[PDB]
């Protein structure tokens, strides 16, 4: 639906340009971070979400919401809350939750 998807484009653009987005703009490189592929079974990032959105592959807003929440779930799984990626992820998670709620 047009209303459901256009809002997703707004929120995704805002998340990409957010100051705290730096840990999530491209996929994590498992060659570079010890243990990532063992622990995070479904990686996800904003650029993957952007590819899928432009491709047309999101049917409803809820699927979009699932990939978005997946970014921050994986973040909290792998990083401690006081790590730098951790802290950034909490800012990005609170931003997403609040913004999603002032649409739906
Ligand atoms: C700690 C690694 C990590 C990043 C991370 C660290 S640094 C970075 C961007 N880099 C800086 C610019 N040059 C190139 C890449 N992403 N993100 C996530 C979601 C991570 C984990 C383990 O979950």
């Amino acid at each position: 639906m047009h209303s459901d998807l256009t809002f997703c484009e707004i929120i995704l653009m805002e998340m990409e340009s957010h100051d705290a987005a730096w840990p999530f703009l491209e996929p994590v490189n498992p060659r570079l971070v010890s243990g990532y592929r063992r622990i995070i079974k479904n990686p996800m990032d904003f650029s993957t979400m952007r590819e899928r959105l432009l491709r047309g592959g999101y049917t409803s807003s809820e699927e979009f919401a699932a990939d978005a929440l997946l970014v921050f779930d994986n973040c909290q799984t792998f990083n401690e809350d006081d790590s730098e990626v951790g802290k950034a992820g909490h800012i990005m998670r609170r931003f997403f939750e609040s913004r999603w709620e002032e649409f739906y």
